[PDB]
């Protein structure tokens, strides 16, 4: 069994999008346990263990295809200062695979290939339920402020 | 055993006022633990549930006498946005409940049907109960502030 | 994220219809007991408890997309006197329900909207399952006979 | 409900297709374990059995539909003789299976039935995972021979 | 606090290196496992988990010396087609890495900084013990032979 | 073994610098329970405990070279008010000893006595820890604020 | 809610009356300790806890009511010497606050305000318990007399 060239395209491109959020993840989750805010850190850290979760799905199904995965291209990663950049940097990194998995979908489903497209159901599924948990944490800082909000988050040991 | 239709009909109204707060209740806590108030939306839950005991035992008391329980009409159920109208709205509910089971139960009790009466009893209890609760949870925003008290409801999971 | 208006316009009357099945299922399951047959009434009230769960995600799914779900809704609730129209409000009920899913479902997935279709395949395929179980019950009936089938769900303790 | 006649036709047809397998499967089986490698039975006991759980979900799914199952049909039956004719008969049996698999499941969604589009998905996942296991063995055999390959499946007992 | 730009320069490099392996270390795992050498995947996989405990080291020393860790850049990630190439390309990685270890801990430690030059002494030290497993294997290969050396790593179920 | 005047001349320095910490460490624990700020008071307190192994180990250390410990001499010991000016004096006091230890490693290591810098090794990586939790808090006070900062380390219990 | 000011009144007699009790009682029990009559002693000090728990029960319905309980004011407390007139105190205590229970309860019930009037009917029924106890001791004591009653209630640990 071999895939199109197409669908494997679409399956390289994915895995080189997880591997970037891995590593934005976990450069996030180490600037903010270093700064105190440790209960932000647990939940983002987590998050980065989830990326590597997918990223391994991803390469299981290339190689199972009679491909070559790409582990060698990255994207931009981007480092935020405050927590409201970061915030607003992860939102931007899941709208991008939002909107590529739905493509992708769509495409490989034309072609009569069935296990890829629920591969990037699923992974589809998990990126919207994170976009929510982002949107709703940047109303609550809108909300509050920074320093209420932040002093919540902050644990003395 | 045929009970009076009048005694049917205050029960009926009841459970109409059952029904509708069920309704009430649960939306309200989705709302909240939609936004992130995460011990809200344990309470509130939670009374939704209290509203299930109620109306079952409603419920019984209307069949044991024969008559036929009322499954298809409703009040009027209020949403709100703030917290201060969430907990307006239940407030307004309550007290609506509270004044028909005093005259219900006058009216029952003036015609040698005991337990009935003290179904009603046991209801306008609890509702006293729930009512005391909101007014102080409204006393506390007035005091603190919406801020400030909503710092205090928030998790991350 | 925001859906289309047509998508939650077919969440919102899936879950008016579901509503209107726990109303129905609970009011059965307390007419049955009330007569004496109790097996058939332990399997309607977990039937409305599957309704109810079937209510919650729906729910859910709608507020994840910027929406408003409608708890004012309900359509007309059918009550029965014997087991025969009993069973068959039912199965009135799931036609109903089921005709609407596959509509709905190929309408999301026409649009680039896979989770919403998913939900819906998932309430199709229990769906399917209950009125299996109606129509086998009422061969039962047919072939033994409303006497001889009552007599086995009777119990007494 | 009842199904169109060519949904059920492709659900017999995959039923005619299961049964060859699981005996295909068995006597394989049978014959490797008699020749003393043992640990190549083990492992084509469990693939017959898998065989079997997908032939009695087909037939509960062409059941529920109102429909009869073709319990009488067989396919031809391949035997092997060396190891590797028995990794190439199953490859073919495999490969069969996928394609009408695809076919089935395009001809399905067309018509507004999604549970037996799942059914089959499901069991395409599964085909694929074993048409990769038979690949990579054969490749085995190549890469070390059949006397070195053969020495590590014996045991005593 | 703050350290001198080159012992930081030193850090980031090594942090570079560190990424690296990892990702050669991972796909090689998933390339062996693919192919049915079983207890290669296995020691494969826990070397690429050893080469993040060492990355989070080398992140939470640079961040302790207000500096900014390099998530971005990558080296050549080289990937082998047979047992032998792989073990060479994991050779080629450990000894530039061998030497990068040696030169910066010479000058960390003429700059009065032994924090550093104590991480970067028990990475090496690690590495040497990695280095030395990788050429017994390769010595074991060359001595057996290739087909020999296989037949001992691969397993059935 | 007798080592040189000097290794212990640097080994008694550090001594009286570990008992002054204690001494500080320990009254500013017992200041801070009192006015009500409780996680503070568990944090400061395993501090002081800390100094204390230190100053163990380094008597144990001079013992060992035929040397005479000393135990009569202190430094100026600082007393805070505010949450700040405690911060702030430890902060001090964790500087001076930093630049100390870097120091009397580079001397000790050049005369061929190699316990003694690695006890000084493990105590500078000791006091490197202390002194970015140290400024983390004091960067924590300046953005949140004095008495919001307050209200999250205070109890009722009993 | 406010309720009328009658009814807290009668709410503050009644608080009254019932500190009035505790101190008694808690007395009484001290003084026949100190005397060697243990066995009486440990069911007064029991007796005196449950007029605690009926002061905290009042207490609690006259706050949630929007009045201030009166914690300032006592009755008139009496001593007694020998066994009878401790006895005798006791049952004018309980006769004075029963007649005061009836009369409270007709007056509540008569202006449609039922929790207070449930609250004095399970104090009242306690009461006539209490008083039936008394009124047995001090039978038993006229029939058998001051020492042999007496020696039965002495003991020596
Ligand atoms: C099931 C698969 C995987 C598991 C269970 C796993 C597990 C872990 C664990 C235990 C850690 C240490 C966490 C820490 O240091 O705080 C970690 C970190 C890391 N792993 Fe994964 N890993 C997996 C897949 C991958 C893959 C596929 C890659 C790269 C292609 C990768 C790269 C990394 C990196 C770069 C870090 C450290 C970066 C950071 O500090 O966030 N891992 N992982
Ligand atoms: C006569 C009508 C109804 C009755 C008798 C009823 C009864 C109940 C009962 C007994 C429970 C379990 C109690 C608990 O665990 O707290 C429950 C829970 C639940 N109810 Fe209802 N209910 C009714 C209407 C509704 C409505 C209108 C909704 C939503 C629109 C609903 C949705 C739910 C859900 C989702 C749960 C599970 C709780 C959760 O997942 O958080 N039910 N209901
Ligand atoms: C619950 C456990 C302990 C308590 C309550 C305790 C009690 C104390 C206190 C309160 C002080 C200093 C008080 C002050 O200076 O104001 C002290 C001095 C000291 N403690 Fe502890 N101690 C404990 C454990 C230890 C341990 C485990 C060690 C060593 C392993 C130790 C070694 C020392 C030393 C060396 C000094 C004095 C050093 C100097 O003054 O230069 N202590 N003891
Ligand atoms: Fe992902
Ligand atoms: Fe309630
Ligand atoms: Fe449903
Ligand atoms: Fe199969
Ligand atoms: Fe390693
Ligand atoms: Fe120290
Ligand atoms: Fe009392
Ligand atoms: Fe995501
Ligand atoms: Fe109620
Ligand atoms: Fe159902
Ligand atoms: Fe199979
Ligand atoms: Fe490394
Ligand atoms: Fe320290
Ligand atoms: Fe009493």
């Amino acid at each position: 069994m071999q895939g199109d060239p197409e669908v494997i395209e679409f399956l390289n491109e994915q895995l080189t999008a997880e591997l970037t959020a891995i590593n934005q993840y976990f450069l996030h989750a180490k600037l903010q346990d270093h700064k105190g805010w440790t209960k932000l850190a647990k939940y983002t850290r987590a998050e980065s263990f989830d990326e590597m979760r997918h990223a391994e799905v991803l390469t299981d199904r290339i190689l199972l295809l009679d491909g070559l995965p790409n582990y060698q291209r990255l994207f931009h990663v981007r480092v935020g200062q405050s927590v409201t950049e970061m915030f607003q940097a992860d939102r931007e990194v899941e709208l991008e695979a939002i909107d590529r998995l739905r493509r992708g979908i769509e495409v490989m489903r034309a072609k009569h290939d069935i296990t890829s497209a629920n591969v990037f159901e699923a992974i589809l599924a998990d990126e919207e339920h994170h976009i929510d948990y982002l949107e709703t944490q940047l109303d609550l800082i809108e909300k509050l402020g920074e320093s209420l909000y932040l002093s919540t988050v902050i644990e003395q040991t």
